C-alpha cells in the first residue's frame, strides 16, 4: 500500500508497505529516505518532520550532490577549464555547496507496479548553480519491492560538460535507537584498500593504502568495535571511520557490504567503485532522533559513489559528465533475516 | 477557512475562504495564485493541476524573477562588471531565464490571523543560478483578508551584490471565461507615460513617451476595446498592449489602477513605480483554461515592478541589490462589488 501526507513546510511523506509488512518512507525534501522499519523497529536514522531536518541535520537519508564529498578548494577542471564551486566548508566544497539539492523540494511521481513501487523525484540544477555548469536535469528513483529490496536509481543529463557524482546519505543503526552505538554490529566489506585523509580538513592525503590485516580490514566479518577501538592514525584522526573504501571487484551483482545485528542484515549492492563509510563521529553533539540523544558512533553510512579526491588522485576515477551524455548509477540495500549467526555481546 | 490539498507532482494547493465567502487559492509551485473566485465565478486565469502549468504555460499567477521582464542580450552590469544571465528568448533573458523560480516548489508556512491568513513561501536562489550572483534568500507572502484584499509582500537578502526585481504575473478576466475577450472591461490607470518597445523582440526602444490624450491614456476610465482598436504603431506592433506604464504618483496608498466589468471591480495598489500591462496577445494559440480555449486578449496583467529596460534607460530606475541590503516590495489587489 501507498500512503501520502504532508510532512511539513510543504514537503510530503510517501509511505510504502510491501507484502511482507515491511514499511519504508521518503520525502521530496532532498529526495530522501525518512524511515525503514521492520516489526516496529527503525533500521535507519531519521526525524519526524521536515523542519527537524532543516534545523538539526539536513544530510540524513538525503540525496546529495551534484558531487558527493569534499572537493579540495572547490576546484574542478572541466574540459580543460578550471571552475570554482561554492565553498561551504572552509575553502572546501562539501556535498555540492551550500543549500544544495538535499535542501530543495523535488517534484515527484509514484508508479505502482504491484510487487514494486517507484517514487521518481525530479529536479533541475540550473546552469551556474553553486558554480556548476548546467543546466542539469536530475532524477532519483527510489523503489521498494516485495523482496525487501530498496533501490536507488540516479539519472541525469546536462546541457553543458560538467561534473556529477551524487550519493545517498542514509545512516543505519540496527539498534533502532540513536543513543546506541553501532559498535555492536558486524560488518563485512569487499575492499582491500582505502583513501587516507590529509588532516582535520578531511581532504584526501594523495595516496591509496592497503588495509589488509589491519583493524580496517573487514573482508571477513568483524565487529565494528575493532575499528572504533583502533589507534591507527587514520582512526584517531577522525575519531572513527570517515573514509572511502575501494571495492575490490565491481559490479551490481556482487554483495559488496553486509551490516548485521543479531537476526537482521542489510546487504549493499552497487555499480559504483567505492563506498564512503562515516560512522557519525559527532562526539557529544547529541542530535535528537525520536527524542533519543544520538551517541558518538550512533550510525553508519554506505555512500556508494566514485571516491572523493579524484581531483588529486586520478586513479580513483573521472566524474566528468559530457553534455548530452546520460548519467546513471544504481545502488541497492537489501534487508534479510537470519542470514547468518550473529550472537555477540558488547 | 483553510484547506490544503495535493495539487499534483508533489505540489500543494492552499485555499483560503474568508468571511465573505470569497475563495483564493495558491500553490507552492512558483509561489503562485491559482484561483480567485466569487459566487462561483473565476476572476483570474488558472489551471486545475500542477501539470497543466508545466505543460501549458508556466507564467500565469506566478512569482517571476529574480528579474521580471526582458533583459536585452541577457546583459546586466554589477559593480561595473558585465554579467551574462541565462538567455531563454533569443539573446534576451526573459523572466529570469529558463527553469526559473516560477517552476520550483517553494517551501511554505501558513499563518492564520483570523481576519487575515498569510501564506509565506520561501526559496533560496543559489549563487550563480542562471548567471545571477547570490545566494538570494527570497520569500513571498501572499495574504487574503476579510476585506477581500489580496496582498503580496516580497522580501530578499543577497550574500552578494546582484539584481532583483520580481513581479506577480496574475492574469485577470472578469468574464470568468478565457474564451471571452477583456475588451469589454473598463480600465483606469494613473500613468501619463509609457515605455515603447523597439520591435517584435520586445526590447525597449530607448525612450519614454507621453501618452496623454492618446489611445493609451487611461487616466480616465475607458474601455479596453479602445486601446485594442487603436492604430497607434505601438498597439499595432504587439497586437494589443505589452508595455510598462509609468505611474504618476508613487506610494502604496494611491489606487493606481482599476479594472472594472459591471458590478465587479479590482483595484491595484503598489509601492513600485511601474505597471506592465500585457493583454494576452496570443493570437490563435488557444491555450485551454478549464476546458475553455483562450482567445487573443483573453486576459490582462498588472505586473507591478521597476520598469523593464533600465539597462538602457537609467531614468527608469535601478534594480541593483547590494550585499546585505534587505529588499521589500508590496502589491495589493483589492476586490469590490457594487451594491447597485
Ligand atoms: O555530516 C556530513 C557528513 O558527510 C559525509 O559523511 C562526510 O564524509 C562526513 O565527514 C560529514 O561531513
Ligand atoms: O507569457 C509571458 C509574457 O510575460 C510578460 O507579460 C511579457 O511582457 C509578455 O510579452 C509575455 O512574454
Ligand atoms: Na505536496
Amino acid at each position: 500500500s501507498i500512503k501520502i501526507r504532508d510532512f511539513g513546510l510543504g514537503s510530503d511523506l510517501i509511505s510504502l508497505t510491501n507484502k511482507a509488512g515491511v514499511t519504508i518512507s521518503f520525502t521530496n525534501l532532498g529526495a530522501r529516505i525518512v524511515d525503514w522499519q521492520k516489526d516496529g523497529k527503525h533500521l535507519i536514522l531519521g526525524f519526524d518532520s521536515a523542519k527537524e531536518y532543516l534545523e538539526k541535520d539536513a544530510y540524513p537519508g538525503a540525496t546529495v550532490g551534484p558531487t558527493a564529498g569534499r572537493i579540495k578548494d572547490g576546484l574542478v577542471k572541466i574540459s580543460g577549464k578550471d571552475y570554482i564551486l561554492n565553498q561551504n566548508e572552509g575553502p572546501q566544497t562539501l556535498h555540492g555547496g551550500e543549500e544544495s539539492i538535499h535542501t530543495k523540494l523535488w517534484t515527484y511521481e509514484v508508479t505502482d507496479l504491484g510487487a514494486e513501487v517507484q517514487v521518481k523525484f525530479s529536479l533541475v540544477s540550473n546552469d551556474g548553480t553553486n558554480g556548476y555548469p548546467g543546466k542539469i536535469e536530475m532524477s532519483v528513483t527510489h523503489s521498494f519491492d516485495d523482496d525487501n529490496k530498496w533501490k536507488i536509481h540516479y539519472e541525469a543529463i546536462s546541457d553543458k560538460d560538467t561534473v556529477f557524482n551524487p550519493t545517498g546519505h542514509v545512516y543505519f543503526n540496527l539498534n533502532g535507537d540513536a543513543s546506541e552505538s553501532v559498535e555492536n554490529h558486524g560488518l563485512r566489506l569487499a575492499a582491500s584498500r582505502f583513501v587516507p585523509l590529509k588532516d582535520q580538513t578531511e581532504i584526501v592525503r594523495g595516496d591509496i593504502v592497503d588495509i589488509k590485516n589491519t583493524d580496517l580490514d573487514f573482508r571477513q566479518e568483524k565487529q565494528l568495535s575493532n575499528a572504533f577501538n583502533s589507534n591507527m592514525e587514520q582512526v584517531q584522526l577522525v575519531k572513527g571511520i570517515d573514509h572511502p573504501f575501494l571495492l575490490d571487484q565491481l559490479g551490481l551483482d556482487k554483495e559488496q557490504a553486509r551490516l548485521t545485528l543479531d537476526d537482521t542484515s542489510i546487504s549493499v549492492f552497487t555499480d559504483q567503485p567505492s563506498i564512503v563509510i562515516f560512522t557519525a563521529n559527532f562526539g557529544d553533539l547529541g542530535t535528537l532522533y525520536h527524542e533519543k540523544k544520538q551517541v558518538h558512533h550512533g550510525g553508519i553510512t554506505f555512500q556508494c559513489q566514485v571516491s572523493p579526491g579524484s581531483e588529486q588522485i586520478p586513479e580513483l576515477g573521472d566524474i566528468s559528465l559530457k553534455a548530452g551524455e546520460k548519467y546513471q548509477a544504481t545502488t541497492i540495500y537489501s534487508l534479510h533475516t537470519k542470514l547468518e549467526h550473529h550472537h555477540h555481546h558488547h
